[PDB]
């Protein structure tokens, strides 16, 4: 069912700072020539929208897109089925979705001059990076190579154009400033649950160590593992014996211990191999990355935590990609999120 | 006043093309290093969202943000009151809002290399332009100089930071490709009404000349005037006797004539001077720009059209800025839009 009843909805900007050009602004002089002269720029702010059901129950959910994405991935699937935003408003949660700084409706810090440069200061790099359709295909485990699908895939096949159109570049904004914006959002809304994805997995972990209002984390296929400083376990290279996964993020142990105080669940889809796969770099990357996360959750649990790893195939769901929340079975994926929230009372007032 | 009941909601991507890097993609090689080799890139696609009421009436509305903006400006005001999206779903219209190519969730075409460059080809310029807080303050007629308000202003004071944070740069995407994406949307949705703003004013006029499904246009303070080719009337410079307004866009008369076949209203706010104001460049710019538009509407009416200029002060609304649909009296502004829709039969099935 697609019907949704909202007590209220809206959007707002939060976070960011200002930077300034030289000189003074003269309102009698041509303004459209557009210079940095006397200019104030708001940079690195974050876009937030919310939908609140009638009679909400439990804590609000904050959905945080993965790398190169926007809040669109929580609104609808590529083939136009309801996303988690609709599903969880229907589940009587207030739902926030964000476009983080540097992505979508979040700020891209650029000015009058080469991209990212304000006179002689480099706010973000002029040289960009961006994934390709082919890179994203294998990153997301649609299949082992572009154009190919794993058997019993849950990808909405035929909607590849819609799917890859949602992805884009990110400028070199400091991860510190992205975490800061979401910490400010968590302060603004009160106790809440973070639901993260891929690149925003490690960032949401960082937010929780700065914000007691984060009462729970569910992370869909986080990309970067996190460990106490100096206590990164041995992690093997990839099957090509030269490549490695993302360098794990290290935080002071006093902050790492805060992750032991809240329920945390990492969710993984299908077709992550058990054994080395030299022929398919990103399948092997996911094998080792998932292994690193299992060690990260173990370290949290050794400090008193409540951290768990959910492989969707163990729960009877086969064929999920790196985006289980937009796959064809995303209602069943949502049902498992509801189960986690209910188990820990995060769906009660 | 905030409750909304939706039969369905969602978002999707539409329009755009692809460009390709050199070489071929090999899934056995490191994918994350990140390069253009073997790369297909989707570029210039547009983001679209929709909210459909239960029991819709009349034609769907397409809200099209002004320059440097996004669909946020139709969602909420900077002080958090409902935007036109909520107001017109409550008025039982299906409401589409877009982030055009190059803005917000629309695509920004950049790759692996200097911003906008795909190997040797410049897709968009590496040098950007962007307005400042100061330039936007006087552009939007909050007051005559940055930090100063007109006594009558309808701006939601105290929420300046929120307001200016919604603005950003646009890469040098061809206007043809922006018009193309919206023509494809209008083809997809069927008969509809365009509601435009500032920079999207001239673009919406162009869409209507390509798309018979556009059945009406309301433009809030369009920034660029439009005339039949070779029939641009005499337009004076600004009071400084050096500056000019935006060069009017010229189209073939066979296309311009299609503007005479639908109702068209341009809406202007307050504090546009009647006499030359050499001390306040953007106040004077709005005086001459509004004059040019009056001549543009006259040309449409001389081709049998029904094109009107609504000055909000003549309807009893004083103090409106360049964003009347987010001002403190935006409910009264919406009432005037509903009047236009009802008079022209655009709110009946
Ligand atoms: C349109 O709907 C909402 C919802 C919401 O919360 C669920 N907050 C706003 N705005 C809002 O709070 N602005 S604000 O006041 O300027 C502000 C502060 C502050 O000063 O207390 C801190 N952050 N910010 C953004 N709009």
């Amino acid at each position: 069912k697609r019907k949704v009843v909202l007590a209220e909805q809206g959007s707002f900007y939060i976070g960011g700072r200002t930077v300034t050009g030289p000189g003074k602004f003269d309102p009698s002089k041509p303004v459209i020539r557009y210079s940095n002269e006397g200019a104030t720029f708001y940079i690195n702010q974050m876009y937030v929208n919310f939908q609140a059901p009638v009679r909400p129950r439990g804590l609000p959910l904050v959905f945080w897109h993965g790398g190169g994405l926007t809040g669109h991935i929580w609104e609808s699937t590529p083939d136009g089925r309801p996303g988690f935003q609709t599903l969880f408003v229907q589940d009587r949660h207030t739902v926030y979705t964000i476009d983080q700084p540097g992505r979508g409706r979040g700020n891209i810090p650029t000015f009058n001059g080469p991209f990212g440069q304000l006179e002689e200061e480099s706010i973000v790099n002029t040289v960009t990076g961006n994934s390709s359709k082919e890179g994203a295909w294998v990153r997301d485990r649609l299949g082992p190579a572009p154009g190919q699908f794993f058997e019993n895939s849950q990808f909405p096949r035929g909607y590849e154009d819609n799917y890859f159109k949602e992805m884009g570049f990110s400028p070199s904004i400091s991860s510190d400033e992205i975490v800061d914006a979401v910490v400010k959002l968590v302060t603004h809304i009160g106790p809440c649950v973070l639901v993260t994805h891929s690149a925003s997995g490690v960032l949401g972990m960082r937010v929780a160590t700065h914000a007691k209002n984060v009462r729970g984390i569910v992370a869909y296929e986080p990309a970067t593992s996190i460990f106490p400083k100096g206590k990164v376990p041995e992690i093997p290279p990839l099957a090509d014996k030269k490549s490695q996964i993302f360098p794990p993020f290290e935080i002071q142990e006093s902050y790492f211990k805060k992750l032991a105080k809240i329920p945390i669940q990492f969710v993984f889809g299908d077709n992550i191999p058990k054994n080395p796969k030299s022929a398919y770099w990103f399948l092997d990357w996911w094998r080792v990355t998932r292994y690193a996360h299992s060690l990260s959750l173990e370290a949290i649990n050794k400090l008193g935590g409540q951290a768990s790893l959910l492989d969707l195939p163990t729960a009877g769901l086969r064929g999920n990609t790196h985006f289980p929340f937009t796959d064809r079975n995303n209602v069943q994926v949502a049902s498992l999120l509801s189960d986690f929230l209910g188990k820990h009372g995060l769906d009660q007032n």
